[PDB]
């Protein structure tokens, strides 16, 4: 076929019922994740090709960067709860990997402050049980698919994107193949 199991994607041995339609995992410590976000804009190009009615989910993971890694998962929960993903994603990536000015939870907090979220608003969220359960959701979703690496994308709890099996000589052609594959899997 043109799209082959084990080629542009893999199938999960143990499918995850009730899973989000399109589910993406990343870490602010993850070098290909930085690329996916700032250079390739994967999430956004996938969204542009997805049918109508399909929702897109993105979760942070704990297994990179130890204690800070976990702080970043809680901070990503804060971002989701406040709806400010699009204002903190870039400065978090840059703060962790480019300038390396993020070294503590307080430095993560500074990014939200500078992005205009109120200190008050941030700290209340950070400590909120809504954010607790939002952290739980991120962990459970990652726990459900034996996730040991990022970036990762899963479609309908059954298919996992396989970017290793796509041409990378051109960055734009790679992105479209990726997105087209998500669309194919979505319609499957």
């Amino acid at each position: 076929a043109q799209y082959e199991d084990g080629k542009q994607y893999t199938t999960l041995e143990k499918p995850v019922a009730g899973a989000p339609q399109v589910l993406e995992f990343f870490s602010f410590f993850c070098p290909h994740c930085y690329q996916f976000e700032e250079v390739l804009h994967i999430s956004d190009n996938v969204k542009k090709k997805l049918p109508e009615g399909v929702k897109m989910t993105k979760y942070h993971v704990n297994f990179m960067g130890g204690d800070l890694g976990k702080d970043l998962t809680q901070a990503w929960a804060v971002a989701m709860a406040l709806g400010v993903e699009d204002k903190v994603t870039v400065p978090l990536f840059e703060g962790v990997q480019k300038t390396q000015t993020i070294r503590s939870a307080s430095d993560i907090r500074d990014v939200f402050i500078n992005a205009g979220i109120k200190g008050e608003e941030y700290d209340a969220a950070w400590n909120s049980f809504v954010v607790k359960s939002l952290v739980a959701q991120q962990e459970k979703a990652a726990a459900d698919v034996q996730l040991r690496g990022v970036p990762a994308m899963f479609v309908n709890g059954k298919y996992q994107l396989n970017p290793q099996g796509m041409d990378t000589s051109n960055m734009d052609v790679f992105v479209q193949q990726y997105a087209d594959t998500v669309k194919y899997l979505s319609e499957k």
